[PDB]
C-alpha cells in the first residue's frame, strides 16, 4: 500500500485509541429532547426520531431497555457498540452526538438520515445495475479497510444497516455486534442469509467474515435477492456451507468473479484475507472504474438522492405503534451497565 494510505491508518487508529481508552459518557439526557416518531423497533430496543429542543437539530435517538438487554444476553453486545460508536470516524459511519442512560434505558443519540435504509430502496427499485451497486460496494470496502485495521469486525452488514445521505452515499448503522477482536471470536450472531460458514460452523471467526457478506451485499444489490434463499434457517445454511452458488446471466463476467472470491468458503482463501488483503478486492477487475479517493473524498455524483423533503421528513421509514419511553423510579442493572 502506499505510505499515504498507512500513514493515514496509523492517524486513523491512533485517534481511535484514545477515545476507546477514554471514553465519552453522559452527555445528554432525555429531557433535553421531543420524542417525534418511532422508526424501527426489535426485540430490546427501538430507534425514535427526536428533536433537540434547544438548538431544533434532529436525531435519532436508539433506546436499549436494560432488563431486556440483560434477558437477551446483549450485556457486552450493547456495551460494544456504545463503546465503539463514541471512538469511530469515517465519512461512511453515523455518527454518535450523545450517549447518556437512566434508572431502565440506554440511550445512542446519533444523526439521523432521512434518505431511509438501502433495503427500502433496493426492494423498490428491484435490483441495482453494476455501477450503483459498485458505488455502494467500494463504501464498505473502505468502511472495513478503515474498521479492518482498528480491529474492529461488523459482523452485521446488511441492506437494513446502511442509510442512504441527502448526497446518495452510504452511513453504515447498527454496531450492535460490532467488536473490538485482535484474532478471532466465537459468538453466534448476524442474519442467516449474510452469515459466513465458519459462523455457522461454530468455529473462531475473525475479519473475514465481513468480507464473505460484502459479497453477499454485492450479490444482492446486483440481482435483487441473495445468493442463498430459504424458508428455514437450516436451509440457508445448508446452501452456505455448500460451496455452491448460482449467478444470474446478466451479472458481468468480472462480477461472478469477484463474487466467487468473496463467498469463498475456504476462509483462507476468501478475498480480503490473504496476504494482499483488501487490495486484492480494490484492485479486482470489477472495481477498475472506482477512484477510490474520489469515494473516500465524497467528490463522485452518486447514483440517485432519495426523496425526502426535510430534515425531519419521515416519509423513508414505516410506521410502527407508538410506545412510551418509560422511566422506572428505581434503577434497574446498574452493575451490569456501569461504563456505559
Ligand atoms: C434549523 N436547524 C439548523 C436548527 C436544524 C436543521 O434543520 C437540521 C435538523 O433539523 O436536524
Amino acid at each position: 500500500e502506499q505510505e499515504s494510505v498507512k500513514e493515514f491508518l496509523a492517524k486513523a487508529k491512533e485517534e481511535f485509541l484514545k477515545k476507546w481508552e477514554s471514553p465519552s459518557q453522559n452527555t445528554a439526557q432525555l429531557d433535553h429532547f421531543d420524542r417525534i416518531k418511532t422508526l424501527g423497533t426489535g426485540s430490546f430496543g427501538r430507534v425514535m426520531l427526536v428533536k433537540h429542543k434547544e438548538t431544533g437539530n434532529h436525531y435519532a435517538m436508539k433506546i436499549l431497555d436494560k432488563q431486556k438487554v440483560v434477558k437477551l444476553k446483549q450485556i457486552e453486545h450493547t456495551l460494544n457498540e456504545k463503546r465503539i460508536l463514541q471512538a469511530v470516524n469515517f465519512p461512511f459511519l453515523v455518527k454518535l452526538e450523545f450517549s447518556f442512560k437512566d434508572n431502565s434505558n440506554l440511550y445512542m443519540v446519533m444523526e439521523y438520515v432521512p434518505g431511509g435504509e438501502m433495503f427500502s430502496h433496493l426492494r423498490r427499485i428491484g435490483r441495482f445495475s453494476e455501477p450503483h451497486a459498485r458505488f455502494y460496494a467500494a463504501q464498505i470496502v473502505l468502511t472495513f479497510e478503515y474498521l479492518h485495521s482498528l480491529d474492529l469486525i461488523y459482523r452485521d452488514l446488511k441492506p437494513e444497516n446502511l442509510l442512504i445521505d441527502q448526497q446518495g452515499y452510504i452511513q453504515v448503522t447498527d454496531f450492535g455486534f460490532a467488536k473490538r477482536v485482535k484474532g478471532r471470536t466465537w459468538t453466534l450472531c448476524g442474519t442467516p442469509e449474510y452469515l459466513a460458514p465458519e459462523i455457522i460452523l461454530s468455529k473462531g471467526y475473525n475479519k473475514a467474515v465481513d468480507w464473505w457478506a460484502l459479497g453477499v451485499l454485492i450479490y444482492e444489490m446486483a440481482a435483487g435477492y441473495p445468493p442463498f434463499f430459504a424458508d428455514q434457517p437450516i436451509q440457508i445454511y445448508e446452501k452456505i456451507v455448500s460451496g455452491k452458488v448460482r449467478f444470474p446471466s446478466h451479472f458481468s463476467s468480472d462480477l461472478k468473479d469477484l463474487l466467487r472470491n468473496l463467498l469463498q468458503v475456504d476462509l483462507t482463501k476468501r478475498f480480503g484475507n490473504l496476504k494482499n488483503g483488501v487490495n486484492d478486492i480494490k484492485n479486482h477487475k470489477w472495481f477498475a472504474t472506482t477512484d477510490w479517493i474520489a469515494i473516500y473524498q465524497r467528490k463522485v455524483e452518486a447514483p440517485f438522492i432519495p426523496k425526502f423533503k426535510g430534515p425531519g421528513d419521515t416519509s423513508n421509514f414505516d410506521d410502527y405503534e407508538e410506545e412510551e419511553i418509560r422511566v422506572s423510579i428505581n434503577e434497574k442493572c446498574g452493575k451490569e451497565f456501569t461504563e456505559f
